[PDB]
């Protein structure tokens, strides 16, 4: 499935090159610009545990997820991953626990030491 395909074929976009955040571009975005640190970014996402269990989607309530890029308002994997995206891009990200919810997890949805999969669409970004 999607998660396994990222495991086998995803690009390692961590600076440490520890396979903590693995990426596949699924739809190419617009031009060359990526968001700046501090930008307001608007995304749609579909989130699963690595075993395929859906835990959330912004589409269920048609409500884009909004955050300030690089501010730690989201899991490290999103600060890293979304910074690499162009407007209109869809990617798949696979996120080791060290770049997500670590040993604590986020119960009830996210167990301790969970690797998470996301399909993310970068809808827009603003200053």
């Amino acid at each position: 499935g999607a998660p396994a395909t990222v495991t086998e074929q995803g690009e390692d976009i961590t600076s440490k090159k520890d396979r903590g955040v693995l990426k596949i571009v699924k739809r190419v975005g617009n031009g060359e610009e990526t968001p700046m640190i501090g930008d307001k970014v608007y995304v749609h996402y579909k989130g699963k545990l690595s075993n395929g269990k859906k835990f959330d989607s912004s589409h269920d309530r048609n409500e884009p997820f909004v955050f300030s890029l690089g501010k730690g308002q989201v899991i490290k994997a999103w600060d890293i991953g979304v910074a690499t995206m162009k407007k209109g891009e869809i990617c798949h990200l696979l996120c080791k626990p060290e770049y997500a919810y670590g040993s604590a997890g986020s119960l009830p949805k996210i167990p301790s030491n969970a690797t998470l999969f996301f399909e993310i669409e970068l809808l827009d970004f603003k200053g």
